[PDB]
């Protein structure tokens, strides 16, 4: 397997320079204006993600407007992601608009709406209704970002709720709160976000970064909010709790792919236990055939250092090794003081790592695993990739429109690079997050219909041929999988 | 492996109507006429063995000319294969016609030309010239039909040899002579094979079944004996005895094909070891992919009996088992007394003996001996049958006008019918002698070149439809290889 | 697999003189004495079978008596099995003893009892009360050895059938009567079967071969037949009928193992469906791990003629290629004109068969199939098999006293030699039907009880050297089954 | 494969409270005590090692002393490794004791013995004699834990180097200097390492961590340097430069199991290839059978915070993920805050780890490596493995008293808790190093010869037994040679 692989490997040797894994950044302060994308698109940025739980859709049209000129001065495709905020609990208000809570000493929850302005450090309002019940005796309730932890000890009556504040920590007016290990109820798509959805829809994002998704009918909440004219825009839905991570089968079968959140899912769940769980997830999606992200806390001294440290490098490195498409940065490149250098190197570790990577085990794996019999594309994409290991080709064309194909070639983890051809600019964009694939854009109207697919299979083979994938001689593995149906083993002129 | 399929069996399910092995009738008295093919034909025959050790031009142009007729009436096309004669050995004559040999008595055998018409019991010819060099003291020497054996004990002189009779037996002017154990040195091809080639190739056989091959050089001395005329004509070697077996590799690898003649090699070798034999040359002729035919004393006693023994059922059975691409019947067909009940329960066996077989063992074994990296037409084949088992389609579709991609193909042994499309009518003969393969001829004369492949393709999709493989919604594997390209179609 | 093995064989390099396949002989007037039955032990074979369908008790005692002493004088043990009679369907007695069936004639058979000696050509008796009930128009009737045929057309009545002669043949009285394809759901054990396994226990037989097994519950019914003093005698289960192939598991999972009997199976079903009816029920039986004896008409033409058929020849081959632990012989060596030399050639076939024989692909297909998890003792037989094919070991000493333990070690198909060292000399005598083992008995009347297993292990070494399976140096794999494995280094 | 397993897991069930990997403290001033140390091993040590680049032999005297009779105390058996200081390349003195190097500056490295007080930023010593010679132009020269970098240009002479300061850097007097592509034959034991191994045989350590072994005859000289008293002293090889990982194979072979230190091996390689490096070097001592440590900068965080980073509990994770046999501490518990925590928490990240693996992948690949024909004690660890995980038995009882048999079993990777039975009280200790075993000591001398290993059997499985691996009715596997399948009486 993999362990044997190990064995005839070394570090001496050059690494092919070829790197499979995608980078995603989020776009902030620091990285915002023009110079700055195209700094970012030169350091290794496939996808630009806007934090939409910060910003105004003004901040945001700037972003969305200064990616797509950096992306084309550049002369490349880079995709945009917009994160929803989601639902979220916050307290109600206080008298003074503050409330000093201090170590050891008591307080009490009420769900009386009374209390939504008459809040002090001794009583106050939390908008979650149904709070007696899903908080229990023993239970720990996380205030204002979770700098605030207090202790419930008894319910006062079916709205209240005896409280021990466990440290010492001042609280303004409205502050989100968490509740550890306890099932909330909360809707998937808030107010806020189905406006935030709907101007994603008119600025034509790539796709959705669904926060707290916890349910596969919360996917179809998203897909409504995008309406049909955002049928195309794909939803990576966002694990970030356990009940998420419980139903992901299902939430999986449901959406395009998943975001693995390691900070949110550590609110509530051992750290040992998230990483257990970050492996579980990515293979879960490996098998599905749908983009897998390793999303937070990522190179993370490096926001301010330059240099991260010995475990950062390791944890990314190994988010690479669990499997993921891809990785990615949150405040490093958002109000870093290094963001073209933390990008860098993260590239640099996920093409040491992909030199590491036995992509047969993968292969193998993930053909065991197909159900006969299968159905014609999945038979194709398997048998395509299996004659890239028997002949040792150098190189995948592969013609997709909508991605699909593409995605699905990809799954079986041929160990040459994949080229997509599509006349859909779109799919150029959205292929950003999965794994070992290159698109190359055909334009039917300027340069007609290609009614016969050879101008397309030329062009993929000349961009394989441009990155030096492939020489005259090598041997290429060309395929067209639904809309139909063919695999060639062309030698390269 | 074979063992876990044998648990799912069972002899009371429905036999999937289809067989792959192939059935090679050899020609005779009993079959000859053109009503007498056209039922061989309708009981299971693909292709038609002349015999040339025995009948003249006339007698063999009739069976071409028989079996062309009976074969365009039934719509049908049939392989005319010609067998050879080969180097042969035989004594000279005798006086008084006759020569009565005794146990234990001394006798010599001798290559001086002057004894040709002067043979006695005591000294004799033999007209093989080298008889002197190659034979050893303690070696044996058989004498018409292997019926007379004597043992040769020491030189006399340059050209004669000091034996003992070491069983009495009578024999008559020039019979056969058996040299067990000897590296016999007779050309590859004799006069009358050189003659016989010559007329093989004016009237268009699809096929030459090249008696006694032991060297890979004298495979090369048939194609050349064939001529410029001929390249296209295959040569399928019979191995005959040690040397051809010993040099099986070579000679594998410069042939078509092989033919084990089991009979011929029982002359010098125990029974047993034959049996042996023929799965080693099988499965070698399996992994080159060249088609191998299981050749003689098949079904035996059907000649005069109307059912055959419960040991030559399991032979013809175990032939298949072995891998075999065709079963052959000789005298059964040739002189026998009932010739299509022989074919028909030869074809019978075979297709009992396949729902039995487990193809996906083949395919498995084929795949893991492929050294990577291979070429892509080897790549090509094993993925569009692996396909096949992924999909579980019904039907493949191989464009082949050489017939040599079919070939390849059917080498992995997909678990459903090959229906090749060819341009060429030699290649749908030729294709009759590898199994699991239905040939369909596409006329690119009076069609059109068909640059796309759209109308071949629909062509053996219509043919698989019309057989019954696939109907619609069914899945089909289609294939080309030299561009290269496979497909998986869905049936309407 | 095999493919790839027979790429690298050669028919040119020395054979091993180990032959894993055991030979049963059907003792009969050409083999009775007790010269004849060493010349056929020294020929090979391992097991002496007793045709209980014909012969009187008295006719098997002086067998059962010979074979002791011819196997006591050349110092070995040699199994007894009794092949049982079955039931069997007969036809009433005729008006002069005899009855001329012709061509073309038209024929009424009844249950009727009153014809029992009213018998003539045109309308006779057969005792099978369930006949025109059980048998339809266009099924055959075979009479006589199966000569006679006869098609059934129509019913005159409840009682009779009109048939029509396929063939003219004449026939006496009581002869026996077969229904092809019908389920004639005669009983298990017969009262005459009955008695003869009654004197087969009484004169201590190793094992039965049962005749006519249709189903698990007549298993059953051998069983009780036997009684107490008979419960460590093998049944060994005759299939040679269609119901016998469809109830194969259940029979093969109550019985102790199985025979194909092809010429009984070839009656009604056709020959090339029992070629392959016989790969599914040595299969079966492989993967079950319990003995399979291919039985019916091998080496034919060698009854009578010095030297077999190719066919004879292919066939003896592909039993053992199949996976069969024994063949047998029956005319041939009965009342056959060459006893020795049969058994000498079949020898022969299994040793051939055996040096081509690739024994990892059973090795590689039983320890497939096993589930997971698995038993101690299950487990404990492949790892030491498993341990013989990872050190290249070139014997394996298994002790076991019932001998459970040595069929299933062997089941694995290690390839090299089984050595069980055994207390019971009972154990030597039914281990002659498992495939390639060898019984050595240890005396522990005269020798001890050997606890810790020491002598014993040291004996099975000596044999296996004695042998020439192992030299000094060489390693050797021990076993018993409290379970316990060593892989010794050989002295 | 490890995908297939991990569609099956779930974080949400139970995880059997097993931890299969072993922890190493370095004890210091923060757990020297005899209270620290029995602290340290409820916590979860294994092994306590002993830095000797720092402190005298009386120092460690009282370590051995107090880590001997903390473990006596509980009740337990805890392994001593002494670290060795190893050969250095430093610097020599400064005028001043400073030196401000700065960019783009020109500045001479020499030999010449005279320098070695003389030092200025213009040019300065440096004590490895043959530097000139085994340096070339185009090199560098890593000085102060590799922060500054210089150089190589050209050779002034025979003893002095011209180089380039690639980075403005302050250096005081004899600091550490690292020749990142360059081969250095400096002697393996040196006078001091000698003086303290003779003194780590006559306490009677268990292993020694050998500092710097960059070749396989050096770990000879090591043997050497321990002497014939100590020849049951276990030799773990410490790779730390480009040398030791170049020629792995053959000091793995000479040596009794390496440790990985990656903030070594970082000072001259970058990063993501000690991340890669440290893959390399733990599979190839899983195959060969011989111990391994992940070493360096673990937890690190948690030296003065109480509770660690993200990213140091998946370095953790990822170790055991990797197939290391222990994890180690060195800062976190020798001066750190919070000394018990660290270990508890290492130890929690290495059990939910192991939930999570599959073992079943190590046994299996091992297998696919093996020679055929094998030795029979090759084979019969395997068998009995496979026998393990084709029964489902849930422990299994290894005799063995030096404890090859323990760790050429522990090899296999079975997917159950191996207890080890020993008559040698230091193979208990020793073994402490080797994933998965777990020691009980026989006392021959108090109890018999047990010429047929009956007793001792019977002890591994009452231990089993108490330790709640097996009960009556669930199968344990038991191993001149013999291996049984047993029913829990």
């Amino acid at each position: 397997s993999q362990l044997a692989h190990n064995l005839t490997l070394s570090i001496f040797d050059p690494v092919a320079n070829y790197r499979a894994a995608r980078i995603i950044c989020t776009i902030g302060p620091s990285t915002q204006s023009v110079e700055a994308l195209k700094g970012l698109i030169q350091s290794g940025m496939s996808v630009a993600r806007m934090n939409f739980s910060h910003g105004s859709h003004e901040y945001h049209q700037t972003t969305i407007n200064n990616v797509r000129q950096a992306a084309a001065e550049l002369g490349v495709n880079i995709a945009i992601a917009l994160d929803t905020k989601g639902p979220e609990i916050r307290t109600g208000q206080f008298v003074g608009g503050d409330a000093v809570m201090e170590r050891g000493a008591t307080c009490y929850v009420t769900t009386d709406p009374a209390f939504a302005d008459k809040g002090t450090k001794d009583k106050f309002y939390i908008d979650y209704q149904n709070l007696s019940k899903v908080v229990r005796p023993g239970n720990y309730i996380y205030i204002d970002d979770g700098i605030l932890i207090l202790q419930v000890q008894s319910h006062e009556d079916e709205q209240t709720l005896e409280c021990t504040v466990t440290n010492s920590h001042t609280i303004s007016d409205r502050r989100g709160v968490n509740l550890p290990g306890c099932d909330v109820d909360l809707p998937a798509v808030s107010a806020k976000d189905r406006v935030d959805l709907q101007f994603g829809v008119e600025q034509g994002v790539d796709m959705i970064f669904a926060s707290f998704i916890r349910s596969a009918e919360q996917v179809g909440d998203v897909r409504k909010a995008l309406g049909p004219k955002g049928r195309d825009i794909m939803i990576i839905c966002k694990i970030e709790n356990h009940q998420g991570v419980q139903n992901i089968d299902s939430i999986i079968e449901e959406s395009d792919g998943i975001m693995v959140a390691r900070g949110d899912l550590g609110v509530e769940i051992p750290a040992e236990k998230v990483v257990v769980a970050q492996k579980i997830l990515i293979s879960k999606c490996n098998v599905a055939g749908k983009p897998v992200i390793c999303a937070t806390q990522m190179l993370e001294s490096m926001t301010y250092n330059p240099r991260p440290t010995r475990a950062e490098v390791s944890d990314v490195a190994n988010a690479v090794f669990n499997g993921a498409d891809c990785v990615m940065l949150s405040g490093e490149t958002a109000k870093g003081k290094y963001p073209n250098e933390v990008v860098q190197y993260m590239a640099r570790i996920c093409l040491e790592a992909q030199s590491a990577l036995n992509e047969y085990v993968f292969f193998n794996s993930i053909k065991k695993l197909q159900h006969i019999p299968m159905s014609a594309d999945e038979a194709v994409c398997s048998s395509a990739v299996n004659s890239v290991y028997e002949t040792k080709a150098k190189a995948m064309v592969v013609l997709s429109n909508t991605g699909r194909s593409a995605r699905l070639v990809a799954k079986y983890r041929p160990n040459c690079p994949i080229v997509c051809v599509t006349t859909r600019l779109q799919t150029c964009r959205q292929l950003n997050i999965t794994q070992g694939v290159e698109s190359v854009f055909f334009d039917a109207d300027k340069l007609g219909h290609d009614e016969g697919k050879e101008h397309r299979v030329a062009a993929g083979v000349e961009f394989a041929k441009s990155k030096g994938y492939v020489q005259t001689g090598d041997y290429c593995v060309v395929i067209h999988a639904d809309h139909a149906n063919q695999t060639r083993i062309l030698l390269v002129e």
